This record gives C-alpha cells, structure tokens and sequence, in this order.
C-alpha cells in the first residue's frame, strides 16, 4: 500500500517507559510529575520523528517550531490514545504506567481522561489501524493551524501530500467503505479539543507552581 504510510511505520519511535520514582509516596503531585516528565522525554522523540515526514524538513526552522508548538500535546494524545485502544476504560500512558478511574481521579484528571477515553471509544468502533493512526498523527502536525506560519502554501502542501496518503491509502485498503478516509479525518476535532484541554489544565499546574517540569516541555505548554 502506499509508501508515505508505510515510511511513516517504519518511522515510528519506540515506547518509552514512565518509571514513577519508587520512592515517592503515592499522591496527585507524583503523578502529575511523572507524566510532565514523560512528555519532556516524548517531545524530543518527536521532535526527531518529525524530521521523516516527508516536506516537514525543508520548511523553515520557524515553521517547522510553529507546528510541533501547536500540535505536540495532539501528538501526545494520540499516542496514548492507540496504546489504549485494547484496553478498557484504562490509558496506558505507558506500559509502566496505566491510569484507571481512580487514579485519574487522584490525579486530578478525571474529566481530561474522560475526554481521552472518549477518543478511544470512538476510534474502537472504527477499529483504528496502526497505518491510520501514524499517518493521523503525521495529519495532525501539519493541520495544526499555527498562528505564526511564513510559507503558507508550503504547509498546505504537506497536508495535502499526507492527506492524499490517507486517501490512497483507505482507498486501496478499505473498498468497504469508499467515506473511512473522511471519517478518519472527522475525528481530528475532538482531538484538538482534548488537546486544548490539556494544555489549559496543565498550564494552571505550571502556574501552581507545585509541579517541576522540564525545559522542552515548559517551551512548548508556554508556547
Ligand atoms: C497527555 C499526555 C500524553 C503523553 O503521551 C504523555 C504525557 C501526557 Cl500529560
């Protein structure tokens, strides 16, 4: 099937693991910085994994910033969205680390999880696809909708080199149903809606100024 999806699997960055500080006692600070920590480290994997997306190299640096700064936390979403996707009512954030109900709860992040679980319900039903769900994240960054973007028609040339993946792709693969490509992409809005919640949430954690975060990850929630 088509190329730019299957470079996009071979591309595909390996799991990274939470690893929750053994000795911290259990609470929703602990929490809260372990998964701040396990962004830092997924955003400078993705700010590589970005680089094999055909087109999103030879943009400008600046444009190449004012997407991933508007799209990481989609990214980031997604992610933990399709390691869900066998699981019920859990997010695997990572493999060491799997928040039910409760520990959303604790964590203060019952509503953002409720949103996520709601992103994985939906693409359950449609049985979403590894191949779907790198090209949707590829889709993702460069539909982001940057305020601050200088070739304009360069970046809507690469939604659209993706977007055609996506298209070539569901057409040759998925004769069923000539819409899955559409339906593919009607699924962005709730995910940049989640996404926007997540930033607002955590940037009310940073501005609590009771959770340590990184350098990478501060640039981008301060973005
Ligand atoms: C939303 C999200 C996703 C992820 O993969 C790591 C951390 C956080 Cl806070």
């Amino acid at each position: 099937y088509n190329k730019i999806v299957s470079h996009l699997l071979v591309a595909e960055p390996e799991k990274i693991y939470a690893m929750p500080d053994p000795t911290v006692p259990d609470s929703d600070i602990k929490a809260l910085t372990t998964l701040c920590d396990l962004a830092d480290r997924e955003l400078v994997v993705i700010i590589g994994w970005a680089k094999h997306i055909p087109g999103f190299s030879t943009l400008s640096l600046a444009d190449q910033m004012s997407l991933l700064q508007s799209a990481w936390m989609e990214i980031l979403i997604l992610g933990v969205v399709y390691r869900s996707l066998s699981f019920e009512d859990e997010l695997v954030y990572a493999d060491d680390y799997i928040m039910d109900e409760d520990q959303s709860k604790l964590a203060g992040l019952l509503d953002l999880n409720n949103a996520i679980l709601q992103l994985v319900k939906k693409y359950k039903s449609m049985k979403l696809e590894k191949e779907e769900f790198v090209t949707l994240k590829a889709i993702a960054l460069a539909n982001s909708d940057s305020m601050h973007i200088e070739d304009v028609e360069a970046v809507q040339k690469l939604q659209d080199v993706l977007h055609e993946a996506l298209q070539d792709y569901e057409a040759g693969q998925h004769m069923e149903d000539p819409r899955r490509a559409g339906k593919m992409l009607m699924t962005l809005p709730l995910l940049r809606q989640t996404s926007t919640k997540a930033v607002q949430h955590f940037y009310n954690i940073k501005l609590e100024g009771k959770v340590p975060m990184h350098k990478l990850f501060l640039e981008m929630l301060e973005a």
